[PDB]
């Protein structure tokens, strides 16, 4: 599913994504954008072996299990198709987890580059929330 942008920011609010651990609803459309560009199907594989997954791109070295990263861990306990659904549950309930972790979303290499000291709250302008 391609979500459009103030769609995508509707369905991270109602999971509880704005402002969950002090990271307003605009750095999550944001990190998406440029992460999946709002894409449930998009996969990318990293240059340690591992892959990342779904509209956040969980990566399957720490967060999923793909049955092809040899020495990772699945600490969301789910198989990283999971993450490629046209419902983003698994994806933000993971996401909850990995911000958590002590890193917040510097864990997202796109919001660090992209989105991260920049005006995020243009990615909900116009939006019915
Ligand atoms: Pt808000
Ligand atoms: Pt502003």
């Amino acid at each position: 599913k391609v979500f459009g942008r103030c769609e995508l920011a509707a369905a991270m609010k109602r999971h509880g994504l704005d402002n969950y651990r002090g990271y307003s609803l605009g750095n999550w459309v944001c990190a998406a954008k440029f992460e999946s560009n709002f894409n449930t199907q998009a996969t990318n594989r990293n240059t340690d072996g591992s892959t990342d997954y779904g509209i956040l791109q969980i990566n399957s070295r720490w967060w999923c299990n793909d049955g092809r990263t040899p020495g990772s861990r699945n600490l969301c306990n789910i198989p990283c198709s999971a993450l490629l659904s046209s419902d983003i549950t698994a994806s933000v309930n993971c996401a909850k987890k990995i911000v958590s972790d002590g890193n917040g979303m510097n864990a997202w290499v796109a919001w660090r580059n992209r989105c991260k000291g920049t005006d995020v709250q243009a990615w909900i302008r116009g939006c019915r929330l």
